[PDB]
C-alpha cells in the first residue's frame, strides 16, 4: 500500500552465493533492504532428527517462517514511509513457500554442480557443524526435494550460473534490474 515497491527473490542451492549476491546488490541500489532466510532458523534444540539420526535443517520446518513472513510484511507496510523501495529476500527455500508466490517482481535461482556445492560446503562451519555424511545424507537429497516441489511454479524464474565470479553474478542481475 501507498507506494510502488520492487521485490526480488534470490534462491538456489546452499552455498550457491545467495547471501553474497544480495549484499552486493544492496551496496549498489538505493533504498534497498535485504531479508535473509539464514536469519530465521529455529535453535538446534527445536530441530528434529530423522530415522538415520540426521538433524532436519534443510526443510521449511527448520525455520520460523511466521517470523520471516512478519519481517517481510513489516517491510511492505513501512516502505511508503521511506520515500521505488527495493526488497531482496534471499534464501535456500523460497520458491516452495506458497504465501510468497505472488510477491515476487523478479525471481532468481543460483545453481552450482554437486561437486562444487560439496566443496564450498566443506569450507563452511555451521552451528551446529555438519555431521559426518550430512551433505550426501541430508543436504543434497533435500535440495532435490525442493527442486521437484518447484516444478509447479507458474511465474518466470531466471536461472543463474553460480560458478561465475561474484562480480559477474552481481553484474548479470544488476543489468537485468535496471532493464
Ligand atoms: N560467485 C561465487 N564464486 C565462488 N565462490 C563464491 C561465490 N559466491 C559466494 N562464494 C563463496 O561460497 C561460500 C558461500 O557464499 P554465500 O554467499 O554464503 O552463499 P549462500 O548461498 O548464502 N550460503 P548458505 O546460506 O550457507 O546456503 C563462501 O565461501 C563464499 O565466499
Ligand atoms: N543458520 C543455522 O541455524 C544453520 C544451522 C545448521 C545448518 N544450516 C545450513 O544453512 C543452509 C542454508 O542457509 C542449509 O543447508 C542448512 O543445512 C544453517
Ligand atoms: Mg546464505
Amino acid at each position: 500500500r501507498g507506494s510502488k515497491t520492487f521485490i526480488i527473490g534470490i534462491s538456489g542451492v546452499t552455498n550457491s552465493g545467495k547471501t553474497t549476491l544480495a549484499k552486493n546488490l544492496q551496496k549498489h541500489l538505493p533504498n534497498c533492504s535485504v531479508i535473509s532466510q539464514d536469519d530465521f532458523f529455529k535453535p538446534e534444540s527445536e530441530i528434529e532428527t530423522d530415522k538415520n539420526g540426521f538433524l532436519q535443517y534443510d526443510v521449511l520446518e527448520a525455520l520460523n517462517m511466521e517470523k520471516m513472513m512478519s519481517a517481510i510484511s513489516c517491510w511492505m507496510e513501512s516502505a511508503r514511509h521511506s520515500v521505488i523501495p527495493i526488497l531482496i529476500i534471499e534464501g535456500f527455500l523460497l520458491f516452495n513457500y506458497k504465501p510468497l508466490d505472488t510477491i515476487w517482481n523478479r525471481s532468481y535461482f543460483l545453481t552450482i554442480p554437486y561437486e562444487e556445492c560439496k566443496r564450498r560446503r566443506s569450507t563452511r562451519v555451521y552451528q551446529p557443524p555438519d555431521s559426518p555424511g550430512y551433505f550426501d545424507g541430508h543436504v543434497w537429497p533435500m535440495y532435490l526435494k525442493y527442486r521437484q516441489e518447484m516444478q509447479d511454479i507458474t511465474w518466470e524464474v531466471v536461472y543463474l550460473d553460480g560458478t561465475k565470479s561474484e562480480e559477474d553474478l552481481f553484474l548479470q542481475v544488476y543489468e537485468d534490474l535496471i532493464q
